[PDB]
């Protein structure tokens, strides 16, 4: 669904969307351990979302 | 090592100077362990002088 209400609502609405969950069942995208490691390595502590 | 050697020499001159040492003796200025802790906690992991 396109409607650009906000960011949080868009993210969660895409999250609950069916076809999106269907895509995640073929494991080229399941975010393996090492992948997550790399992605969290890229972030710095100076800037801070968490 | 650190930025301008002039500030370093100023700090050393003040540190070695006598009346500095005689002031250092009588005790509330003596950096309680808790105060050291408070200050080292105040600083961050982001801007790290060391």
């Amino acid at each position: 669904h396109l409607p650009s209400a906000d960011w949080q609502r868009a993210a969660l609405s895409l999250w609950t969307h069916r076809t999106f969950r269907e895509v995640l069942k073929e494991e080229d995208v399941h975010l393996t351990y090492q992948d997550w490691l790399h992605l969290e390595l890229e972030i710095q502590p100076e800037a801070d979302a968490l």
